[PDB]
């Protein structure tokens, strides 16, 4: 509930603002954190052992970029998130309303990189396509999602990028908020998880979070302790240019991970 306390002055806008605009949303310089973190995506998506008809992505926050490559292996995708003003966001773009935030350039990035001659306009139609609901949920019950969701459960595959260290307050929560997540995830499913390394905390506009700082080995074991078999786990450090003032993140981490049951 601390936590949860500290997410409710959480600013869609200024969380947007501080990661995905330059210089850290920055898509043309190759060594930026946003071409690796999309290359990580694809190229996972593209061994093709990533597949089936359901996916859910774990505390979407105001963002869909994380979805990008996904969107083409999987035709009934939920999204979701622990704020309304998140749920609103992300409801802003899928509808095309007013003030959607602009996703135009990471779009066209997956498009590249995947190199599959696709416009990415196409590829915005089909994530706004196969998203089917954006629904609340909280890591930190047994069941995220809740009793009678109205996700396909289990899932074939579960997305997450920078939630559960951002939500944890030490390793322990880590923990077992990923056994929380992993639940949703049916027997030889798979896993796909992004987030920061060493980081304590971070500012969302008037919102300062704390956040557990974790490393390379911690969300290895962290993952095995859970029940999967690490297929892949990359890291990228923060360079100097993408270190402001928003957070003291030291770098991010990619994990594919498979549910071995
Ligand atoms: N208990 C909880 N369970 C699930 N998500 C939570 C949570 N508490 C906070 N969150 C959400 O976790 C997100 C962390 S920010 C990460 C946003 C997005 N995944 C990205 O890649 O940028 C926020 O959207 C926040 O509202
Ligand atoms: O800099 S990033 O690695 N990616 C943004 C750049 C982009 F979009 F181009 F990939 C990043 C994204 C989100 C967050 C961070 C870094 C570090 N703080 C966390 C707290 F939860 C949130």
């Amino acid at each position: 509930a601390a936590v949860a306390s500290a997410y409710q002055r959480f600013e869609p806008r200024a969380y947007l603002r501080n990661n995905y605009a330059p210089p850290r949303g920055d898509l043309c310089n190759p060594n930026g954190v946003g071409p690796w973190k999309l290359r990580c995506l694809a190229q996972t998506f593209a061994t093709g052992e990533v597949s089936g008809r359901t996916l859910i992505d774990i505390g979407s926050g105001p963002t869909v970029y994380q979805l990008l490559s996904a969107c083409s292996h999987f035709e009934d995708i939920t999204m979701t998130d622990f704020l309304e003003v998140n749920r609103q966001e992300l409801g802003r773009w899928l509808q095309e309303e007013p003030g959607a935030f602009n996703w135009s350039m990471y779009s066209q990035h997956a498009c590249l990189i995947e190199g599959k001659g696709e416009c990415w306009q196409d590829k915005e139609r089909q994530l706004r396509a196969r998203v089917k609901r954006v629904l609340p949920i909280d890591v930190h019950q047994p069941q995220p999602l809740g009793a009678g969701s109205p996700a396909p459960l289990p899932a074939d595959a579960l997305v997450s990028a920078f939630c559960l260290e951002a939500v944890s307050p030490d390793l322990a929560s880590f923990q077992r908020a990923l056994d929380h997540i992993t639940t949703l995830l049916r027997p030889g499913g798979h896993l796909l998880l992004i987030g920061a390394l060493e980081e304590s905390w971070y500012l969302a506009g008037e919102a300062r979070l704390t956040v557990v700082p974790v490393s390379e080995e911690e969300v290895r074991e962290a993952l095995v302790r859970s029940g999967y078999k690490v297929r892949d786990l990359r890291t990228y450090i923060m360079p100097a240019h993408l270190q402001t003032g928003v957070d003291d993140v030291k770098g991010v981490f990619f994990a594919w991970a498979q549910k071995v049951g």
